[PDB]
């Protein structure tokens, strides 16, 4: 994968992004930006130039699944890898996910190796 891909850290918990982010640039992926709902995500996927979307499942004003919907709804957008990530795996949530098209999902709290697995494995099926 490209080291440079922009990445797009969503949540409204400051923490949860700030570790994202970190996580990222541990496995070397320093090109990284933060939302703090669904609404802000999409004001900066509009700027353009994203390759990647980390985005928590719950969200107060836009969630994770609207988020997702929208992204995969968007012409210029609609295939941008979308990880989605969870404190509580639920069955549903997870075949909701899939189903709105997500690259993949995750629980948290995760280390770098686990997201270096999730995001290797959606690189690789992503012929990225």
């Amino acid at each position: 994968a490209d080291k440079e891909l922009k990445f797009l850290v969503v949540d409204d918990f400051s923490t949860m992004r700030r570790i994202v982010r970190n996580l990222l640039k541990e496995l070397g992926f320093n090109n990284v930006e933060e939302a703090e709902d669904g609404v802000d995500a999409l004001n900066k996927l509009q700027a353009g130039g994203y390759g990647f979307v980390i985005s928590c499942w719950n969200m107060p004003n836009m969630d994770g699944l609207e988020l997702l919907k929208t992204i995969r709804a968007d012409g210029a957008m609609s295939a941008l890898p979308v990880l989605m990530v969870t404190a509580e795996a639920k069955k549903e949530n997870i075949i909701a996910a899939a189903q709105a098209g997500a690259s993949g999902y995750v629980v948290k709290p995760f280390t770098a190796a686990t997201l270096e697995e999730k995001l290797n494995k959606i690189f690789e099926k992503l012929g990225m």
